[PDB]
């Protein structure tokens, strides 16, 4: 089963040119905690981002163009994406938006942290319609001395 994993702020904004203006990391913690150990898809962009492959995971990366880190997977396809990832029980799209727009007809879960802070961007997650999943798990959470602002995560699962 496919599954997509992001942290989303109000009108589902998930990127924008420059780095976040918020420092939240209960949700790496979050992060990590849910993708261990499995294969993990991501865009070109994403990639770029986070500069090194994600240690303890297999790293398929989407590109159209030929790859230039031999040390993670490149695939030309969604398809090829997921026959990249083998016969797995888990697998986690990270983002970006592109991609998360071409897996959620796909997915069976969904793993979201919902901040609460208004930010302009210009990537969001797709639309998703509440009522054809079932939240399974949902605990929110204060902003502290360490994460600037209030943030919920929920784990959904497709009815």
């Amino acid at each position: 089963m496919i599954s997509l994993i992001a942290a989303l702020a109000v009108d589902r904004v998930i990127g924008m040119e420059n780095a976040m203006p918020w420092n939240l990391p209960a949700d790496l913690a979050w992060f990590k905690r849910n993708t261990l150990d499995k294969p993990v898809i991501m865009g070109r962009h994403t990639w770029e981002s986070i500069g090194r492959p994600l240690p303890g995971r297999k790293n398929i990366i989407l590109s159209s163009q030929p790859g230039t880190d031999d040390r993670v997977t490149w695939v030309k396809s969604v398809d090829e994406a997921i026959a990249a990832c083998g016969d797995v029980p888990e697998i986690m799209v990270i983002g970006g938006g592109r991609v998360y727009e071409q897996f959620l007809p796909k997915a069976q879960k969904l793993y979201l942290t919902h901040i609460d802070a208004e930010v302009e961007g210009d990537t969001h997650f797709p639309d998703y319609e509440p009522d054809d999943w079932e939240s399974v798990f949902s605990e929110f959470h204060d902003a502290d001395a360490q994460n600037s602002h209030s943030y919920c995560f929920e784990i959904l699962e497709r009815r």
